[PDB]
């Protein structure tokens, strides 16, 4: 129902779009990417190597791109605050390049006739929103706003149900994380950020993640208890989070496997998975889950210490997430 | 001095025999291994997919493995009982087979003249050892021990060095691992693990490990304050630890960083490193510690609580310390 | 229509199974696999880290295997020739272990109530059949057979066409592939091929194989004429075959994608693919054909000398013509 | 002698650097680099994930880079034309930063006062050179040259051993090549090369290449008789040639691995190697060869129709060789 710009069309533009299109929660109308034209969209949009051929149909056709026979404006601008997204029809925007997360930058494309904008991305000042946790505290009054992060997304959901049932004094979160278009193929230059540079295929690779602590903005309750790191790893896709937490109430392995199961099957249902299989990484990837517990994986030192693990596909299960908060949002309208 | 037998020339055992000739500190002089013959062992050990070429000579002569100018009697025994390691002047044994790992079917050497086996694996009930932490506990009615796992030997000796200052009251450790044997290029059969059947390419594997657990037998004030988990990641080589910890007394990360800095340079020279690079695994291929701590990649939630990072080349650092162990042992009889 | 026994049920046993159910064509009613009890079976063939959770219904029941509600009679015998495929209703058995390859191990399962046999690997002994090229002279006299190799499958039908239209003078083929279970995630014993013990995930692996001499059984015309080699490479999946050849006709490139396209389109339909899409390998993960032409990706140097390329995914290509094989069989009874 | 500015501090740009400081050959004054600053150069210098840590010592002091306690003077210029080659005391420049390959483009770094310009890649109109092959062309009149790619380097050696002895009617070459800086960690932009755009860890990429028909510009004999293709893998480093070629005379496969041997141990030593060996691409790691023929890999069909088999460290033969050519260069002064 409501209609969809993507400014970006890379693995998350592409990814949103093709969320969109499989799920058909909204319409996606327009696409804007200075980098890319409308032949290579096609061909970008149709072959993934991660997530294999889009199911359906997709062409070039009068300058449009027609995605199972749904004509799509693009748009090749620079500068956000130049695309005309107003008269393509597009009312909510993904902000998806990474370079726009402000709400000064992101704003931009308010001018052009959008309504709303969404970044795919933690912002430093735009509200951040994760679904299952906190999107019920969206209101028509916010024009620009935030799906946090894929790590978040993860974390957020599994801390609220441990935190509502045993109550979370202090975590310290872990991320095996897979590459990402950030990283380099051979030894090369990141100037702000060294170890990022290093070969992906050759290296573990330590890297910060603000994820952990954003868990504090969706919930507040964890504001200040919970921080975190990351290691990039050579796998294409799917990542997994191990969040070791101190509990005030006491919490046998089995009573978490119980409130998790149970979070899985009513309010969380295709946000929180739970999982008791001999899973593994690749068994996850196209998951539509915004994170799913192992149970198998998981480990308790005591009733009051323990390790809990998460599997989540990076690309699919952000991207779904966007589609749902856009679908919410147009649903508040 | 003390004159060595090798039980299965795999990965532990060449790199021990590496090690040995690199070193200088214990003579090989045998190696049993049926599943490899004379001429074939010339080449695993001349060539290392991980470590490069020997650096040194190695032929066959005589029916012998010679290593530079070295001569080694070669056995071809399936059955440990069998193995003539006395005749062939062999005086410690060590068992890097992997399915001998009890204290029982270690014994078997005994019957073919050894006088002390060195399993180079956790043992159900052998007594375990990490040099630079227990190994001084090591006395001569001692005549079957183990040198547990690449991955306590990296964890023991930071977690000595944070509980002789600190105090640790709980922790719970994850490893990043590189890939091993036993695990499989494609999905395949696995019965009693099944995860680690999965292809170890295309995969992030969770595994159960004994390695924290048994740092509370090398430090006994540790037992049962310590368990943990690991994750199989698509490298061929180097690991490391996440140490999740609480502390029973405060400490700053850069008290932290002082003591186990100040460990590096004194009594765990060469055993347990400190470094403030922007490091990658990478960086420590062919490393011979047993641990590094990584200053840079470690984050604190307040002064209680904290993860640290350390680096392991879980093939090289382990066969050198399996060296410097024996060495040991030969300085007290 | 035939009812059909599977013994082995590793990458090519289960991709079998996974291939007969998906299309239909023939019926598994019976699996042996000393190595793989019934509730593993049911993970194994659910979940799989190359082509995803299987697409239907997987589960145990009554003893049996229940895939989409078929039930399916498990056996747990070493010695094929006591396997009863007889009573389990098995008429067709694939000889999917890689261990019982000559006519008179393969033909065990004759003994157990089974009509015919088909290996599914090159056999030193067996007539070797490939669909699209010389599977019309099977006849009813053969009990057991060959469906030669995924190598074999993926360079005959394309040899086919270049010989019928312009005759191959001499050819000389390269194939890049995949790796196998029968490599090594780290440097191990490999006794009869040395560079195949090499660490699978580090290195290039070059091999013989007598897949391109083979071609020389299934198209008589060019027995002599044809022989190559191979390179493993780190990738879980998709190969590609580099025939180069000359010709005895004079053929501009132009002319050789003419033809390669006019058979794909006819006679060779769903065996010989043809694309000019700009592909890599993971575009053919889960493709059925045997063989793919890659326009874009040859070259020619001259009109009698071309270099040809052509894709195949080694596991599921070559899966889908052992059932293609078995249903044709079933065809002439 | 001869005193060096390296223009592009990167994987060859760092490795001529490190070669030259290995061999002693010449000199290396100067280093330009806009996306590498002076403390960064000394870690992406000092820390290699390929060919490990540098065996000297490398520091930043007074705005200098010091290695081996030799000072180098560092620019950070965008604009070739602006560095000052001529102040630092560079005479020759080694051009490695990939975008400036013409010599109307390599040519402004004279106006900055270098004498002379290598063009460490193919060059559209610059001499190109080969060391064994036809460096002795190289004369005083010639201020910019190429010193071709590292595949070329691969096959003239060879071809030109194989074209003196049996005469190479024509071949065709495939190189399963390592992957490199220019190709994407996963799906990303590449708009006017599709295929080098798709993920390099998960991809077997087919790739043009001018390498073979390069090699009629170096042996002029040769020109027209040969061309070739690439399929990029998953490996960080070493690459291996694939020739197959059309012999006028006859050429026993022994009679062509006694003259490359030959070769291999007077004419062209250190240049072309020649093993027996059971290798593998780890091997070849560091190596600095610029090819090394592989007797047991090749194979021939017939006296006058073979594929020979070249192996390359495609990083640290072709480093090597910039450094060899550039005191040739200064020779003929
Ligand atoms: N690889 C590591 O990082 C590492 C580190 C620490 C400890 N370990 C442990 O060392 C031991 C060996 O591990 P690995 O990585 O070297 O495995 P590996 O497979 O590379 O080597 C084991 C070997 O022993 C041989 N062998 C098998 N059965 C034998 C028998 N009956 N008699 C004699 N030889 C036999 C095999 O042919 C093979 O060479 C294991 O217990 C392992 O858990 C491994
Ligand atoms: N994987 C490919 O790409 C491919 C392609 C074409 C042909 N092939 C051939 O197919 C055959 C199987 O190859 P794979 O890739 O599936 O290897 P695999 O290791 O995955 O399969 C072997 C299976 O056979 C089982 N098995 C072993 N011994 C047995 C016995 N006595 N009785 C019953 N089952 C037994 C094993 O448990 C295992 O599951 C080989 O001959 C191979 O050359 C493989
Ligand atoms: N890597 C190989 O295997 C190999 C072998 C032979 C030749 N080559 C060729 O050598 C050249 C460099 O290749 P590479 O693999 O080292 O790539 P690279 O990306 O690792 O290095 C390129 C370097 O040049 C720098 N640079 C970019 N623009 C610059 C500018 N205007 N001025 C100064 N520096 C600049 C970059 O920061 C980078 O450090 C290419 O032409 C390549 O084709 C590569
Ligand atoms: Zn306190
Ligand atoms: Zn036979
Ligand atoms: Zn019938
Ligand atoms: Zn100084």
């Amino acid at each position: 129902k409501v209609k969809v710009g993507v400014n970006g069309f890379g693995r998350i533009g592409r990814l949103v779009t093709r969320a969109a299109f499989n799920s058909g929660k909204v319409d996606i109308v327009a696409i804007n990417d200075p980098f890319i034209d409308l032949n290579y969209m096609v061909y970008m949009f149709q072959y993934d190597s991660t997530h294999g051929k889009f199911h359906g149909t997709v062409k070039a056709e009068n300058g449009k791109l027609v995605i199972n026979g749904n004509p799509i404006t693009i748009f090749q601008e620079r500068d956000p605050s130049k695309i005309k997204w107003g008269d393509a029809g597009a009312e909510y925007v993904v902000e998806s390049t990474g370079v726009f997360t402000t709400m000064e930058k992101a704003g931009a494309h308010l001018q052009g006739g959008a309504k709303r904008v969404i970044i795919s991305a933690p912002s430093a000042d735009a509200p951040m929103f994760v679904m299952g946790v906190n999107h019920e505290k969206y209101d028509n009054s916010l024009k620009i706003i935030s799906n946090a992060s894929c790590t978040t997304n993860c974390l957020a959901p599994l801390a609220k149900v441990i935190h509502d049932n045993f109550g979370i004094v202090e975590g310290l979160m872990t991320t095996v994380h897979a590459i990402t278009a950030t990283q380099k193929t051979v030894d090369g230059p990141s100037g702000k950020l060294w170890r990022d540079g290093r070969g992906a295929l050759q290296n573990i690779i330590p890297a910060s993640t603000g994820a952990a602590k954003a868990v504090g903005k969706v919930i507040p309750e964890l504001n200040g208890k919970l921080t975190g790191m990351a290691f990039r790893v050579p796998t294409a896709n799917v990542s997994v989070v191990d969040l070791t937490c101190r509990l005030e109430k006491p919490a046998k392995y089995d009573d978490i496997k119980k409130v998790v199961k149970q979070a899985s099957e009513g309010p969380l249902k295709g946000i929180l998975g739970y999982t008791e299989h001999q899973v593994v990484s690749s068994d996850f990837n196209s998951d539509t889950h915004s994170s799913t517990f192992d149970a198998g994986a998981g480990i308790a030192l005591n009733d009051h210490f323990v390790k809990l693990i998460s599997w989540y596909d990076n690309e699919f299960g952000y991207s779904n997430r966007v589609v749902d908060l856009m679908a919410h949002m147009a649903s508040k309208e």
